[PDB]
DNA sequence: TCCGAAATTTCGG
DNA sequence: TCCGAAATTTCGG
């Protein structure tokens, strides 16, 4: 179970969430978000590739006890989405203040408008009281046209706490058709996401990244590549080992030059196998901190199987990562196998961090107009 | 060499009937289908893609020792087209009673009608004795309206033998333009045809599927895919061994929900890759029988444009699949590259039967009504 | 006579 | 990467 005053924060690429809905347990739960946050006993929840619409906000957007941000992409259905969720403790409890949600904010560029006024649009990096703020030179050539773009599919929510802390949820491009523009936008976001996040930690902000990276950092995360080196798996808690006795293989598949993302995503982690990762890197592997690097089959994606998890098959591309502010807060870290209805597991980090602000306008019953999704809308 | 009992089906994708007898050696044949039948010593025979025309019947549909099935569309002109053709064998010959055409259907649904009379129509639906049958549910909401425009542009043709043999002969949707519209109705026609060989293979019928599926059922199919994953083709017999280092990328692309077709065209083959497909599917793909999987690059089809054919690097979207019950028949099968006049190159399959009355309505001599 | 539940087969990933 | 969810077939008062 979970300690008494720690937050637990929850990642899940559901891959469609009314489609998770149908499996067991969560099938008796009456799409309810509010029984699914209560069953994981999770406070901070994040829900990739969401594959939902604008009309259905109405049902995800309004959870009872919690704030909702979603990110849609802005025509295309049933495609990518992320949602936040933050629970509404109450006044008599200890983490009251600080899950107060002070800013909210859509995307990565801060080039994505808020409702301003009548017909007024003003976007993130304009309001310096509702942008979060980190936008200095994210990328060198990078206008408003390609930034739009590059937010425009719906890949990242942001939420600041009143404690200081910036949670980013991302559902980063895959490139799953192996083409060169896909490759492109790929390593784009990736760069512009991690200098996002490199930003705000040198303005002072306690940042938790979660979602799905959609990149493997280390060999022993990647059954397929253990597969294709020959490299067996006798012992589950020999990673260390592994490691040692293939520490060649386990640096080539990092810097290798075919897939400079795995490259530029270990550059950024502080527990990186690379010599010069604690020089380097600002972020940890909640995960890896717990389990340790020795536990092997860590598996957080099964590709396109929801109903079983299949043996010398699998990856890890779904993370929890947090500033080294935060690294003596992380009291649990651990993936959620069992669980059924995607082909990514929910992954959860237990973190213990023991006047008033509006609710931000990206609040989804603010920025979806929940109020007005009515029988004519629906 | 066949023997006496031999039945040859043969499909071809002819991509214009008129264009095909312009190359060698159909150009000496005097645009004769049967001069061609016996070119290919063939006995069951559909050309799918006809691009012909109501006039040009009266020739196609009229082939001196052969029942004429031919079904185009109702208006349009020079698209799409399927036709099957039936040897009609001598009264000393073993298999006469088996060749016997007792039925003949058009398209998947049955809604279509036939001549009765004067202003005086009927469905396969509502005439049992002219209707193979199988329409039990073909899909969920489908009304007469939907039904009669997936059956309107002359893809499929069905006619069943007295021995109990129901030759299906298809030219499904391909969606070339990429639309969501035809996408849709690739993927209803699609489960329309699947769904009315269960319930004839239900009823008892001996199934033949053959024609251009426009699907692709294993990835080594595919020389497009095969370059995308980065997977290169060196022993040209080497298809096992290919599939068991590529099992994941073998397997992800038949159930990959972004090409669903894959997927249903997958839980009929009886010989589908997946561990339930013994169990689950009802037909056999006579082609990789006799071909085994260890064949490479063995494609029906290849991008003209791109002059892609001389360097065989195309599909394998042409198929004749059989029922379980005529597994022991299959005596051969192989595709025939060499042979020019289409984009697409024939497919046969030698099965070995070995075991008057009035011809249907839907006859070539009686639908378009020669003389 | 509608109703539903167990048993069974088929489906999608 | 076989497995749970969906559809259907069966059974009976
Ligand atoms: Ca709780």
């Amino acid at each position: 179970g979970k300690s008494e005053n720690t937050i637990r924060f929850l990642t899940f690429n559901v891959n469609g969430i009314r489609t998770f809905f149908h499996y067991q347990p969560f099938s008796q739960m009456n799409q309810s978000l509010r029984s699914v946050f209560d069953f994981f006993r999770a406070d901070i929840i994040t829900f990739q590739q969401l594959k939902t619409e604008k009309l259905s906000i109405s049902k995800w957007g309004r959870v009872d006890g919690f704030y909702s941000f979603i990110s849609i992409p802005q025509t295309r259905k049933g495609y990518s989405g992320v949602g936040c969720w933050i629970r509404i403790p109450e006044k008599n409890h200890p983490l009251y203040h600080a899950l107060q949600v002070v800013k909210a904010e859509e995307g990565i560029t801060g080039y994505l408008t808020i409702k301003n006024g009548k017909h007024s649009a003003i976007s993130y990096r304009n309001d310096v009281n509702q942008g979060i703020g980190g936008y200095d030179s994210l990328d060198p050539d990078l206008d408003e046209k390609s930034a739009l773009e590059l937010d425009s599919e719906g890949r990242c929510v942001m939420v600041e706490l009143a404690c200081g802390i910036v949670i980013i949820s991302v559902y980063c491009p895959a490139n799953s058709n192996s083409s060169e523009e896909g490759e492109m936008f790929r390593l784009r976001f990736l760069k512009v996401l991690l200098r996002r996040v490199r930003n705000l930690d040198k303005i002072g902000k306690k940042i938790v990244l979660m979602g799905n990276v959609n990149v493997c950092r280390d060999l022993i995360d990647s059954a397929d590549t253990l597969e294709q080196f020959s490299i067996p798996i006798t012992d589950p808690m020999g990673g260390t080992k592994l490691e040692a006795q293939y520490r060649d293989k386990a640096i080539q598949f990092i810097i290798n030059p075919d897939t400079p993302h795995r490259r530029i995503f270990n550059q950024i982690l502080a527990d990186s196998l690379l010599p010069d990762a604690s020089k380097r890197g600002i972020l940890i592997d909640t995960t890896r901190l717990i389990q340790t690097r020795n536990r092997l089959k860590m598996y957080t994606v099964w590709n396109m199987l929801k109903n079983l998890r299949p043996s010398n098959y699998g990856s890890r591309i779904d993370f929890i990562l947090v500033s080294l502010k935060l690294e003596r807060c992380i009291k649990a870290a651990d993936i959620l196998p069992d669980i059924l209805g995607s082909d990514h597991c929910p992954v959860y980090s237990d973190l213990d961090i023991l006047t008033q602000v509006p609710i931000p306008k990206f609040e989804a019953r603010y920025k979806y107009n929940l109020r007005n999704h009515n029988v004519l809308e629906m």
